[PDB]
């Protein structure tokens, strides 16, 4: 599913990401924009053999099981395929654990490089939320 900008903001708020760990909704929408272009089916293979899945491009090295990342963990206790669903619940629940792991949203390199220190509120501006 490719979400609209305001549609995704509302779904993220629905699932309790707005201001989760102090990160306003616009940070999460901006991260999703640059990780996946709002596409829940996004996947991207990394040089280490791990794969990133879903609208927040959650990586199989630590967070989900895909059966093909040797030595990896599954800290969200989910198959990586669950992160590709049109329902964002699994991606949100896993993102909450990632963002709580010590480095905040810096865990998403694209957030650090493309959202951090910008006017992230622009990503939710105009939306009925
Ligand atoms: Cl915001
Ligand atoms: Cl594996
Ligand atoms: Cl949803
Ligand atoms: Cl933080
Ligand atoms: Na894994």
């Amino acid at each position: 599913k490719v979400f609209g900008r305001c549609e995704l903001a509302a779904a993220m708020k629905r699932h309790g990401l707005d201001n989760y760990r102090g990160y306003s909704l616009g940070n999460w929408v901006c991260a999703a924009k640059f990780e996946s272009n709002f596409n829940t089916q996004a996947t991207n293979r990394n040089t280490d053999g791990s794969t990133d899945y879903g609208i927040l491009q959650i990586n199989s090295r630590w967070w989900c099981n895909d059966g093909r990342t040797p030595g990896s963990r599954n800290l969200c206790n989910i198959p990586c395929s669950a992160l590709l669903s049109s329902d964002i619940t699994a991606s949100v629940n896993c993102a909450k654990k990632i963002v709580s792991d010590g480095n905040g949203m810096n865990a998403w390199v694209a957030w650090r490089n493309r959202c951090k220190g910008t006017d992230v509120q622009a990503w939710i501006r105009g939306c009925r939320l």
